[PDB]
């Protein structure tokens, strides 16, 4: 398909805000699972970043983490709702509440494979990492981003679609910096860019949950 936008397909929840806590890996993992459940079951159910932040044991809480290992956690342990376990903007005691969703696993997209990346985005929402530590990235407001990226991949986000404006291909990227950043919380990043690994490294470590 020449264009994909899951925001228009009733399976993507509103933009959220992680605050200061480095919990973007939990938001990225939650966003990918929520959409998968929407596509697979025609059921929109908001899931708990907080459970991953408190309970996923390979990550570093508010000092970073792994959405791939978050996927493995949900496949083994299930995940409870956002309503049952709300986000409190800091790591706390790990609670195992009544779980509402599982997944069966996850997959890793090979490094720098934007072609395979597009194939997966046409079917579901994908977790990706970007180089977020730059003034240009933090102050992005609108358009297809063409500023400088950070030096290293350090921020978990999601790709929720792709398209083209004026013949410039782009990815639609969901962030967890609230709706005052970018285009109502989203960024359009160049697609098939001249940066190896994708623009701001978006294709370096892509992964997605398997129902």
């Amino acid at each position: 398909p020449n264009s994909v936008d899951w925001r228009e397909k009733d399976v993507v929840f509103p933009i959220r805000n992680q605050g200061q806590c480095g919990s973007c890996w939990t938001f990225s993992a939650v966003a990918s699972i929520e959409t998968l459940i929407g596509i697979k079951e025609d059921r929109m159910i908001a899931l708990s970043e907080q459970e991953l932040l408190d309970c996923e044991r390979t990550s570093y809480g508010c000092k970073g983490g792994y959405y791939t290992d978050a996927f493995a956690y949900v496949a083994k342990k299930g995940l409870t709702s956002r309503e049952k376990y709300p986000y409190i903007f800091q790591q706390g005691q790990c609670y195992q509440k009544e779980k509402v969703v599982k997944i069966s696993g996850y997959r890793r997209i090979p490094k720098n494979d934007e072609k395979k990346l597009q194939s997966v985005v046409a079917q579901q929402v994908v977790s990706v990492g970007v180089k977020s530590k730059s003034r240009d990235f933090q102050h992005y407001r609108s358009g297809v981003f063409s500023g400088a990226c950070g030096p290293r991949v350090d921020h978990a986000v999601n790709i929720v679609g792709y398209g083209s404006e004026g013949g410039v291909n782009y990815w639609i990227v969901r962030n967890s910096w609230g709706t005052n950043w970018g285009e109502n919380g989203y960024m359009r990043i160049p697609r098939n860019s001249n940066q190896s690994g994708g623009y701001c490294g978006i294709a370096v470590q892509a992964a997605y949950p398997v129902y």
